[PDB]
């Protein structure tokens, strides 16, 4: 039967898919991750299929590698399904022509989400699907959370009966993140409706020895034609079958449907057609306008492929004047979008009246499409008409977009409350809220929403959740914009977000803060805030949250009573109840220890009722004067262009304020100072060696060592206290270890490394250090780098070097930041960057915010982020562009030295040319010619002379975690590094697929927990660095900073310098590997990672083969017997050991077994005295030659592939037999 | 100066390619195999390109390793081409976005090839290059084995000036290697027509440490859209 | 009932034998990555390589299979690079059945890998 | 189960055009090219025989154990194990933790007792 | 009395172009696509064609 649930897309149709599929070959993707995750939990819990079994779940190397997984096990006989979006659906695409051509009754359930383009997007709209629309598979798409069930039940079903692939799909996150009350049907009556015969056609036409046949011929020009048409009655019957199912469905559920469906007037004489979520929002606008006589209406398209135009009529209104096509998706190009162009076919085939249609863009990566826009699209087809529109930006450029006025008035249906919560990431308010959308959906008639809108930043980021209560169905699948109900969480939050922006008069507007008293309210409270609490009547309430918990005892977690207040004054439910429910909840959660802990939360909300009343303002308000603007020194582009983003304005932001190309000005994150560390360090130069690890170790830049001449010191605040610099070489010299507060995250990693036992590094709160480090920092930031005084690649010199990647968007204490920070104070002015796309690429280029710098010359990192599976390619590339352009720049020079140019630039030129692969030589007589040529510009000169950013050498570098480094790009990095050249790979081994959720990669140890691998991983962790070192010309090697500092920087000196290939693993703490004392024990970790053989340090140097010496070196020491303190103190294995004592037992036996044996063999290739000689190269001249040339019999085919140019001519081909067979033959015939 | 010549259409479009192109990835695959084989053969013999220089051809893993090559070299200034077709062009469509996504001046020379379905064909047909028709790159045909070599030729000259990547297309067999007694122009009659600023300017807003700009974000739902219009006045 | 699901499921009683077939440049470069993952499984499949240390149907082109010195498409004055060491590479797993053969060599040593792989 | 290099390499290679046609028209390089080929082979098969000799090497478990049960890597952890990010977003995420700005366990253990009040 | 019309740049596809090339005369006009999409109205350029004459509204 039924059951009521209140859940989002993705959950609602993996319910579905699961019940479905005997098997799923699965590779993750936001927004589609969560499908896979719960199938996979489903399967561990014992959850069956409408067989009676568990799910078969296998997770590949990329979607391309799923997608080969899902034809085969279609081929032989299992019903299989898979989760995917945007780039994974374009990888899965060769395979989808195969499994529609093979008539497979698959299903893809995919969260449509954007294409990367000029820049990549998490964010919904139709770019995927439609890139799909032509290999063969159906289509079918839902509009909402309850669509998305019921369509993935309709997709299975017709799938199995029409042997046609299809392709399920939902808007990504505003239709697989957003939760709502909707109905399921259990397993068993979705069995009921499965076609028997059908299915057991499939079995029997399934690849099997006992009954074999060929499939995947190639065909000649005779034949592939007749057998490409072949198929055409099953694509001719699915539509009928589809129809067939909805109301075979519908008649379980309630919930008709049919290929196209109309909503609105009978008599509409402006119609839309749109596809996906927006439909819900069309329609609740048609409700709104439609009861004010307006002749509007819109036909929901559900099925896109087959595209059924006798359907598509059955629901167009006669008197449709003029309709417009909606298109969620950009082709360039194209004389219009997909829908546009497919209705317009049916119109002109029909050849009757010709209604006048328009097409329209919308909701690109997400972009709102909220009831003004829809507004605006009806307004235009009775007003200009304007065709091939954009809806919801500002097309200044070349405009294109429709004017939108948000004045429109509100049109959820009566009766619904809207609520509005801005909160501090790890603060708890969303879990409270889906907790809340829970007891209200489980405990009343009301159906309920939920959306939430996270932060780019990964750490202290904002969240902001859009929740919505009513008695009518929910259709808004837009964000609140008009508020009942407004809550801010964070006290901060209130001078820097617009947070009452729209809410509704006499709504209510609960703020955490302990401004309880007028005064303090009146101080801290902004003016604009005061003025709209009084204009609009609000009904204000202020709760000290953080001392009511520390009262009670929560410890100062404020997620219990801010919930209360929600409870309290939202106006959903009546306080009886409400209060009572919330109660009963505490109890049903919690009461995990205890009555202890429950009571604690009981008495919170108890004081927090209590506690909750009205704050009384003055009529004052209404015009409390306007304040200044104490707004600092920036960038124009920070003022006009990142600014206003970072504050929640992009939406405003016009075409014309971006570079067609996508690209962003280094350094923006400069100006962030975010400030949201709740402990920084506090330097105590009583202590303070002197010994710049603190600043080495940081993994946000945010210590600024300082080496001034008491010259430079002068101005320099009064606190601005100096050590004698130590050293022999910075005798003069003033010490000082500036700390950068705003920009601190407090993570703890330089405190809890600082050398000496009476730390020169204590942690305190934010507060006590501001004042006076702002200041000071602002002063030392003033100060000149002192790069020249000590060596670039020392411990101590390197960071008197400007770092070229400060201030990222990356978690407190990341392990992979402090890395690349240190990689940029060596090669940062010289560097190109090709970032495969995960973490290193999101802390590294989330709009906005750019952390990679220029240093004072302006010099910094070529940074770039082609996809996620080709970085070593895409770095390849790089490096043949520089071997191309800098060959041409050598000809050019070699040609000026015979010629009569003058005898310094000569001399210039001929020191370039024997220095143009080596950074200081290149550099050194680059410069001069950069001053010697400088005008010229006619003539090899004036050629050479536009060539300088060539002239010294570059150092390309390939940036990537595991997950791409160990799989999805992994056949590329081994390809790129087989291929010898002068490329540098950096490995930010997080032991996981980090950036998208913590799943496995074959990175990832025997017994770890990690998605994909929840009992703990049962095969041991991937070598690729043995596997690259099988190759003998390629450096490979491996890190730790915690272990040490020194063995990193003489790995990147010797790693770059190399003159070929270069690898370089590095182990990176990560937030998914649960640090049990904090992430400020990274160094300690890595330390302890180290020394306990769980990840061994050497270096494969060829060099030394080619003189004679072993290539491989180890750099630490065997086992010291810490591995199970060291698995132990992380939550993916101890989580194991609470959950499964036995098998973690064994596990991190195994594991200690597996690191032992490795070590012992790290130990005899040391000392190995057998290994290959290496040669950078040595010949290649001018030439070439074919290899059939003068051969003695054939060496090519009969076949149209081999068929070139040039052959065609006679040759023994082997059908006579060998050459002493055709001899002796000869011989015994004479005649 | 023009020359008369017989040939396919492969090599009268590997011709123009060759003097158009400072580098190449490439991957083997039928029926575009010999463009690849004739530019690695002509650099191996020295030919020199317009900047009188010999290509550089290198060959990737796959087509998806070639055309991730191709994106980094156009990303670092380098005028870049390389030969496909049917599957091939197909693992090509990821970077094909990401190559109009940023403007650059690509050229791929298709063979245009029947993509497998209910079985393989290396024949032609246009399956494979309606496949790529959203990913934003201008797409110009060719009908014969004359037209190959003169619309290969305005591809490279208007990929360059207007910043959009172009796919030169010609079918598979029936005009690749198909011969024909045809008129080609000289490598310095091709230079004569390149737009040089236009070709300054691309050199000088590519990737260098000397004056860099970070390329490839992740953009939220605030800004995605506009961006993504904002290359219209190029098309 | 039961009996009647257990018959029409006969074609699944006796064990299969799961076969990959594929040339070198399919396994060293195109493919390697699915090959490489689908044999860190440690499922029961078998791979088997044919390799010609070139990529032979398309006309000859060079792979990484292709040995130092050989001539081949893009590798017109010999390859300069050696050939990728596919088996010590697949060999660092450990759980992996991995073995070389050749016929003409010796026959009985084709003969017992195939029986041990399988 | 092979043995030894035996030397014939050369005429091995000499025998097939794809070496053989180097030869007749880069006769230094191919000399070259053919002896580093031998010399590659000589390497390689020395260390096959070291891999013979070992007596170091992995154990192995054919499989067996997990079972019914999964644990998320997140569950009782101490500090967040999750991002304030969209793509670590799950159904049932969203409760309150230490998310590493206040610093160590024990860093923020000894400011209590420093502050104490 | 019969024509045709060959189209070098398919994208952008410039409808002003196309009818620049097409003869007033024509009252039946045929697009030949060189491919198959299953499940499609039609095939890439007579979708492009028929958008055209759409938009044209004469
Ligand atoms: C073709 C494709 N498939 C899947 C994904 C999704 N994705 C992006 S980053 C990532 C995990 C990266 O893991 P890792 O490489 O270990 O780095 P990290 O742990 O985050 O530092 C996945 C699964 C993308 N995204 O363009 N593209
Ligand atoms: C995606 C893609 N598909 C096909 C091809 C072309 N191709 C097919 S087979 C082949 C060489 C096979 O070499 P090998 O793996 O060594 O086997 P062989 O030598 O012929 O036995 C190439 C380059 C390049 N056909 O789907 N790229
Ligand atoms: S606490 Fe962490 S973020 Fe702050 S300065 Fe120290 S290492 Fe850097
Ligand atoms: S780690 Fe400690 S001793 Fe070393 S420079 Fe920093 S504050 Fe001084
Ligand atoms: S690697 Fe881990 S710690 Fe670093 S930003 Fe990613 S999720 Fe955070
Ligand atoms: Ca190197
Ligand atoms: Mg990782
Ligand atoms: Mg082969």
């Amino acid at each position: 039967g039924k059951k009521m649930m209140t859940t989002d897309g993705n959950t609602a149709t993996a319910h579905v898919a699961y019940a479905m599929s005997e098997v799923a070959a699965i590779y993750p993707i936001t927004p589609s991750s969560t499908m896979g995750e719960e199938a996979d939990d489903w399967a561990a819990q014992g959850r069956k299929n409408i067989f009676g079994q568990t799910l078969t779940i296998r997770e590949m190397q990329s979607e391309a590698g799923a997608a080969g997984a899902v034809h085969g096990a279609l081929a032989a006989g299992a019903l299989t399904t898979t989760f995917t979006a945007s780039q994974g659906l374009l990888l899965m695409i060769p395979n989808m022509y195969k499994i529609s051509g093979e008539l497979l009754p698959g299903v893809f359930h995919v969260t449509a989400r954007a294409i990367a383009a000029h820049a990549l997007s998490i964010f919904g709209d139709h770019q995927d699907i439609y890139a799909a629309r032509q290999t063969g598979f159906a289509m079918l798409a839902s509009s909402s959370v309850q669509e998305a069930h019921d369509m993935a039940l309709v997709a299975h079903l017709a799938a199995i009966e029409s042997n046609v692939p299809f392709m399920h799909f939902f808007d990504g996150f505003r239709t697989s993140h957003e939760i709502q009350k909707i109905e399921v049907l259990d397993y068993a009556d979705m069995a009921s409706l499965v076609n028997q015969k059908a299915l057991a056609e499939f079995r029997a036409k399934s690849m099997n020895p006992e009954h074999p046949h060929v499939r995947g011929t190639a065909q000649n020009p005779d034949i592939y034609f007749q057998g490409r048409e072949a198929a055409n009655p099953y694509y001719l019957k699915v539509p009928g079958i589809v129809a067939e199912y909805m109301q075979k469905v519908a008649s379980l559920t309630g919930r008709s449907y049919k290929l196209f469906d109309y909503v609105g007037a009978p008599d509409a004489e402006r119609v839309i057609v749109s596809m996906g979520s927006s439909c819900e929002t069309i329609e609740e606008v048609i409700n709104h306008l439609a009861a004010k006589g307006e002749k509007i209406g819109l036909i929901k398209v559900r099925l896109y492929r087959p595209f059924v135009s006798e359907a598509f009529f059955a629901a167009l209104p006669a008197s449709a004047k003029v309709i417009t096509v909606l298109d969620r998706t950009k082709e360039p190009g194209a004389p219009g979008d997909p829908l546009y162009l497919d209705v317009c076919s049916a119109f002109v085939e029909r050849g009757e009246a010709m209604p006048k249609i328009l097409a329209g863009r919308y909701g690109l990566g997400s972009k709102e499409f909220s009831p003004a826009m829809v507004k605006s699209v009806y307004d235009n087809m009775s007003g200009a008409k304007k065709n091939h529109f954009t809806v919801g930006i500002e097309d200044d450029v070349t405009g294109t977009s429709l004017p939108v006025d948000n004045a429109f008035a509100d049109t959820t249906p009566k009766g619904t409350i809207q609520c509005q919560f801005w909160g501090l990431g790890a603060d708890g308010t969303v879990g409270a809220n889906k907790q809340a959308i829970k007891i209200i959906g489980d405990n009343t008639d009301l159906f309920a929403q939920g959306y939430f809108s996270y932060d780019s930043k990964k750490s202290g980021g904002i969240t902001i959740s859009h929740l919505r209560f009513g008695e009518k169905p929910i259709q808004s699948t837009y964000l609140v914009n008009r508020a009942d109900y407004v809550a801010c969480h964070n006290p901060a939050y209130v001078g820097i977000y617009d947070i009452l922006e729209g809410i509704k008069d006499g709504g209510t507007f609960v703020l955490n803060s302990p401004w309880s008293s007028l005064e303090d309210m009146d101080k801290h409270l902004p003016s604009g805030i005061k003025r709209t609490i009084a204009n609009k009547k609000l009904k204000f309430y202020n709760i000290d949250a953080v001392k009511i918990a520390t009262d009670v005892g929560l410890g100062g977690r404020i997620n219990m009573i801010m919930q209360t207040a929600f409870f309290k004054l939202a106006g959903v439910l009546p306080f009886e109840k409400a209060v009572d429910l919330l109660k009963k909840s505490i109890h049903k959660a919690y009461g995990k220890k205890g009555e202890k802990i429950v009571k604690m939360n009981t008495d919170a909300v108890d004081q927090a009722v209590t506690s909750l009343q009205e704050f009384k303002y003055p009529d004052s308000w209404k015009d409390a004067p306007a304040e200044t603007k104490a707004e600092p020194m920036t960038n124009e582009f920070f003022k006009n262009v990142v600014k206003p983003i970072l504050t929640q304005q992009g939406d405003k932001l016009p075409v014309s304020a971006f570079e067609a190309d996508g690209r962003f000005p280094l350094g923006t994150s400069q100006f962030e100072k975010r400030g949201v560390a709740i402990n920084v360090p506090q330097w105590v130069p009583e202590n303070c060696i002197q010994c710049n690890q603190c600043a080495f170790v940081c993994p946000h830049s945010a210590i600024l060592p300082v080496l001034a001449k008491e010259e430079e010191l002068v101005g320099a605040p009064a606190n601005f206290t100096a050590l004698e610099a130590k050293g022999k070489e910075l005798k003069g010299y003033k010490f000082r270890i500036q700390i950068n507060t705003l920009d601190c995250m407090g993570c703890g990693n330089c405190a809890d490394i600082c050398p000496p036992k009476e730390k020169a590094l204590v942690m305190q709160p934010l507060d006590t250090q501001r004042d006076a480090q702002v200041p000071n920092l602002e002063y030392a930031a003033r100060i000149p780098v002192k790069s020249e005084v000590l060596p670039r690649d020392s411990l101590k010199g390197s960071q008197f070097q400007e770092p070229l990647m400060e201030f990222s968007g990356a978690c407190s204490g990341c392990g992979e930041t402090p890395y690349v920070r240190v990689i940029t104070q060596l090669f940062g002015e010289r560097m190109f960057i090709a970032n495969a796309t995960g973490c290193s690429s999101i802390w590294g280029a989330s709009a906005p915010s750019m952390p990679y710098k220029t240093n004072r010359l302006g010099q910094g990192p070529a940074w770039g982020n082609s996809l996620f599976e080709d970085a070593a390619e895409y770095g390849f590339g790089m490096n043949m562009s520089m071997f191309a352009r800098r060959t041409h720049l050598a000809d050019l020079a070699a040609k000026a030295l015979e010629s009569d140019a003058s005898g310094d630039v000569k001399e210039a030129l001929q020191g370039w040319l024997a220095g143009k692969n080596d950074p200081i030589k290149s550099k050194e007589y680059g410069d001069k010619l950069k001053k010697l040529l400088a005008g010229q510009k006619d003539g090899l000169l004036g050629q050479i002379a536009a060539m300088s950013d060539l002239y010294t050498k570059k150092s390309v570098w390939i940036f990537g975690g595991d997950g791409w480094a160990y799989d999805i790009g992994y056949g590329g990095l081994d390809h790129v590094l087989a291929s010898g050249e002068d490329v540098n790979v950096f490995v930010m081994d997080t032991e996981v697929y980090s950036n998208t959720g913590g799943q496995s990669s074959k990175a990832t140890p025997t017994g770890a927990v990690a998605k994909f691998a929840a009992a703990g991983k049962r095969t041991g962790k991937k070598d690729l660095a043995r596997m690259v070192m099988t190759y003998g010309y390629v450096y490979v090697a491996t890190v730790s900073m915690g272990y040490s500092k020194q063995q990193f920087l003489k790995v990147l000196k010797e790693a770059e310098s190399f003159p070929g290939p270069s690898l370089v693993i590095a182990y990176a703490t990560c937030i998914n590997q649960g640090l049990r004392k904090g992430m400020g024990k990274s160094q300690d970790v890595m330390n302890t990672a180290v020394k306990s053989g769980y990840w061994p340090l050497f270096r494969y140097d060829p060099r030394l083969a080619a003189q004679g010496k072993n290539p491989f070196q180890l750099d630490s020491k065997a086992p010291d017997g810490s591995v199970e303190e060291f698995l132990m103190a992380q939550n993916r294995f101890a989580v194991l050991d609470r959950s499964f004592p036995e098998d973690a037992k064994r596990l991190r036996a195994q594991v200690a077994h597996e690191l032992d044996v490795r070590f012992k063999e790290l130990e005899h290739m040391a000392a190995t005295n057998i290994f290959e000689s290496f040669a950078p190269a040595g010949g290649k001249a001018d030439g070439s030659v074919d290899f059939g040339e003068g051969a003695e019999f054939c060496t090519r085919d009969d076949t149209p592939m081999m068929a070139r140019p040039d052959s065609g001519e006679a040759c023994d081909q082997n059908r006579a037999g060998t050459s002493e067979q055709q001899g002796d033959l000869s011989k015994r015939t004479k005649k």
